[PDB]
This record gives structure tokens, sequence and C-alpha cells, in this order.
């Protein structure tokens, strides 16, 4: 996508050599903004071929509150696999907070409920806010959240979100997390009765490893196509109601995939 | 400053009229980011005299983990005085989450402490974070925080820090949210000894009110002048030893200070 090479270049051209935790070495920039128009189209990356049906049944395994990975591998997803522990769970990662960020005084608060009835009843307020970084449980967690924060807004009857992630592997994460957020502004839209505004993505430590740069260059000498196009086939009577069949996604041509190590 | 003259005139430009819990109005945008290079100099607004005297104290309170005004009185620091209770309390806001986050299980976590010996021991970390945006109290204080969430990054010696800015009044809270995290970055780059790098600003709901067009035309009429430089006289055993007379601002010559009524 146009927004995603520029910052590709952008990490490349501006970037300054960074270790990990011992690790693999990284390339990294610190703060970056992009905007995409969900108008416009799909956000799905088309200078490599991306697995969406992954995607989707991360998102939705999300929404469920769920932090063991038996849900995807019931419909054979892996990305979570390398980080799970021997009964296949993560800790209260993004699923739990998001449904059930647990409080001081035994509570626990559903902020995607709280965003969907401001949404739908207090749309101009400022604090329409889904936070994952609960600094109290970060060490019960198998990986510190990456897309840590985001926010909503409403406007000329179109629903816009920006997230913030603190940390970014540029080559294999971001395609995913872009694609993730705006399949979910699609999905509240939806359910408030909203048109789609722009997604912005804002990131922290954004950065390539350095065993992916001839993948990045590779995919860097190719142009990008048309975006595709997202239809959903049902109105759900609540946002938790989606199923994977429920979302079509027309017109995606991309370029071949590229493979790159994962760095754990 | 350049950057911030030109983000008021894009959201006079470009912002959406929105009725807001005050009832005052704004004029709206939703995603901008800004970076100031802290070698430049210090990016306290010349367009209007901004007081650093306030700016300071109630930075120093955060530290302390004070959420009581009494200690901002004791200074002659008002700016929180609408907010408090008949006791002078705030609820759990910045100060209390900064230095004691409780845990769901009646432990603390003091961010700014763990946020030093991330800096002093682990400077590639990517997850040195404070954030305010305690999910689980926002109920219990007097005003969700507007400055939500920070994070710090280490390149070459230099510390930089990025601010995700919720929601945002540009003409009357902005150039204090700047100044203010601008001094925190100094002060940890001492405590630390690294230089001085970027502090990236990153706005959400990011709006001038109403009634303040007339006071956002004057300033726009004015040219900016060149950053002042921050001296720091002593060096303090701790991060939390500062004291108001560390503090000096050379070659601030700043435009006539411009009043403005605040939205409750
Ligand atoms: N209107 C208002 N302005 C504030 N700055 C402000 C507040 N309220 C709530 C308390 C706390 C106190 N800090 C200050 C800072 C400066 C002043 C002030 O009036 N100074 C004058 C006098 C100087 C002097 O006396 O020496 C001068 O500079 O000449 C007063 C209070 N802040 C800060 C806070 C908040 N907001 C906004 C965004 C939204 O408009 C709204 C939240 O509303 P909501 O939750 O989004 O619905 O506060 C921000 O944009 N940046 C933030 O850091
Ligand atoms: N170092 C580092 N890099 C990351 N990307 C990263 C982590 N660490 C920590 C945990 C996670 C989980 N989320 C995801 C991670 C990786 C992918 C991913 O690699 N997608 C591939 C193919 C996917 C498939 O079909 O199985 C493709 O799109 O081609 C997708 C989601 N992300
Ligand atoms: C879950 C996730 C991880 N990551 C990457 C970011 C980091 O390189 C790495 C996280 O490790 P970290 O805790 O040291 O930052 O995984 C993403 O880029 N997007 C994601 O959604």
């Amino acid at each position: 996508m146009k927004q995603y090479l520029e910052l590709m270049q952008k990490v490349l051209d501006e970037g300054t050599q960074k270790n990990d935790r011992t690790g693999t070495g990284t390339l990294s920039i610190f703060g970056h903004q992009m905007r995409f128009n969900l108008q416009d189209g799909f956000p799905l990356v088309t200078t490599k071929r991306c697995h969406l049906r992954s995607i989707i049944h991360e998102l939705l395994w999300f929404l469920q509150g769920d932090t063991n990975i038996a849900y995807l591998h019931e419909n054979n997803v892996t990305i979570w696999d390398e980080w799970a522990d021997e009964n296949g769970d993560l800790g209260p990662v993004y699923g739990k907070q998001w449904r059930a960020w647990p409080t001081p005084d035994g509570r626990h608060i559903d902020q995607i409920t709280t965003v969907l009835n401001q949404l739908k009843n207090d749309p101009d307020s400022r604090r329409i806010i889904v936070s994952a970084w609960n600094v109290g449980e970060l060490d019960k967690m198998a990986l510190a959240p990456c897309h840590a924060f985001f926010q909503f807004y409403v406007a000329d009857g179109k629903l816009s979100c920006q997230l913030y992630q603190r940390s970014c592997d540029v080559f294999l994460g971001l395609p995913f997390n872009i694609a993730s957020y705006a399949l979910l502004v699609h999905m509240m839209a939806q359910q408030c009765d909203l048109e789609v505004g722009d997604f912005v993505w804002t990131g922290g430590d954004t950065h390539l490893y350095s065993n992916h740069m001839d993948q990045t260059h590779l995919q860097l000498s190719r142009e990008p196509r048309p975006l595709p196009k997202l239809i959903i086939k049902r109105k759900p009577e609540s946002i938790f109601d989606y199923r994977f069949e429920d979302f079509e996604i027309e017109g995606y041509d991309p370029h071949p995939g590229i493979k790159a190590p994962v760095a754990i």
C-alpha cells in the first residue's frame, strides 16, 4: 500500500541499529503516523500475499475474550503457537483486557461493550478508548501488548479509529495489524449505523529486523495494486456474534507471498 | 512554534463543528503528530507568554505521587482548583498512577522507578512506558487523563519520548503539555547520563473551543521567535529530588500573554 511502503523506506533511510532481547538486531525509528481512508478500500497489503483468514479468526477470538490458542487451532490458525505455554495459554493478553480488565476492587470492565455504548449514545465523547496496557498484569502475559491502546472518533456520520502501536515489526506484524483494526472499524460502524472513516496508525519503536532486509527490498520493488473491498453479508445482533463466513474480500489481487523468519 | 501554529491553522481550516460535554462547542480534527528536536531548543511557545511556574510545580507534584492540590496552593498554582473536591482531592489521577499503579492483587507498581531502571539497565527495551489510563480507576478520578500514555526510546545516546494525548485543548492546554513532557525528558536524561533527543506529540481529539477563536486569530498573526534553552543548575540524587529553583529558562522572548476562558 502506498503509505506502508513509504514507512518501510523511512525506516531504511532514517533508522538506527538497535539490538533486542539478546536477539536478532533491528533498524528502528521512533514515532510515525499514517492514515487510511477506509472509503478508499480495505487496507490489506497487495505487494505481498497476506493470510486474511488468520486475521479474521484472530479478531473474532479477541472479541470473545479468549487467550488460549485452542480456538485458533480448531480453525487451523498457528500465528500464536510460539508464545503459548504447554496448555495453550498466553496469559491475560489482548482479548482478556478488552473484555474483562480487572480492577483493584474485584470488578472487571468490558471495554468493547463500553465503547459500543459510547458510540451509540455519546459519540462526541473524547474518551472512547480501549487499552490493553494493564501495567499490573504485564508480568502474567506471554508478550506485552504491541497494539496497546486505541481510540474511536465520530464526525459527519463516519467512524474513525487511532491505534498506538508501541512496538512494530514492520515487515511481518504490521500488515496483519492494519487489516485487523480496519475490520474492527467496519464491524463497529455496522453495529452503530455509521459509515467508515479513517484508520490512523501511530507507531512507537517502529523497526525492521536485520534478517528481513532482502525481503523488505523485494517488496519495495513492487507496485501497489488497487485496494480490495470488504463486504459484510449479515447484520448480527451484537458485535460479539459475527462469524468468519459473514465476511468477503473482493478484488484482492496481490503480488506473490514473501516468506520471512519470525523473531520470537 | 511553527508546528504548533500549523496545527492551530489546520483545526480552523479542517476542523468539524462538534457539541461537546461542556456545551461550549469545538472545532476538532482526529489524529495529528508533531516532533520537537530538543537539541534545537526548549519547546515553549513564543507566540504567547506561557508561565513556566505552573508547569514546573505540576510536574514536580506528579513525580511526588501526589493527587491533592495542597502542594500546588502552597506554591500559588491554581490550575487544578475547579476539579478538586472540598478537601483538595482529585482521586487517583496522574500522580497516583505514575508512582503507585495498583495491581488487582493489592500490590503496586512504581512506573517512574521502573522506567529509570529500564533506561539505566535495558535502554534498548521497546516497552519503556508510563500509562495513566488505568481503566479500573477512571470512575474514581475527577477527570479522565488527557495526556494518557507516554513511551521512552534510546538511540545513539539520546533520550526521546512520545506522548499520546487523547484529548487536546489546542489553545490553553497544548503549550503547557508540550513544555511539561519536554522538561521531564531533560530530567530523565540528566539522571541517566543521556543526551536529549526528540519529543514526539501525538493527538487524538484535537480541538479549538468556539470561544477561543478571537484569541486564535490573534496568535496566528504573530511570528514565532527562536526557542529558549533550558538549564538545570543542580543534579539531584534522584528524579524525585528536583526543586523549582533547579530550573532556568534562558533567552525566552515571547509575545504577550493571551487570556481565554477555560471550558470546564
Ligand atoms: N479546559 C481545560 N484545559 C486544561 N488545560 C485542562 C483542563 N481543562 C482539565 C484540567 C487540566 C489542568 N491543566 C491546566 C493547564 C492550563 C490551564 C490554563 O488555563 N492556563 C492559562 C492560565 C495560566 C496561568 O494561570 O498561569 C494559560 O495558559 O494562559 C488550566 C488547566 N487541564 C490539562 C489538560 C486537559 N486538556 C483539555 C482538553 C479538553 O478540552 C479538556 C478535557 O475534557 P474531556 O475529558 O476531553 O471531555 O481539557 C488539555 O488539552 N491538555 C491537558 O493536559
Ligand atoms: N518478532 C515478532 N514479530 C511479530 N510479527 C510478532 C511478534 N514478534 C510477537 C507476537 C505476534 C503475534 N501476531 C502475528 C505474528 C505474525 C504473523 C505472520 O507471520 N503472518 C504471515 C503468515 C501467517 C500464517 O498464515 O500462518 C504473513 O503475513 O506473511 C501474524 C500475526 N507478532
Ligand atoms: C502481537 C504483535 C507483536 N509484534 C512484534 C513487535 C515486536 O518486534 C515484538 C514484540 O516484542 P517486544 O515486547 O520486545 O516489543 O513483536 C508486532 O509488530 N505486531 C503485533 O501485533
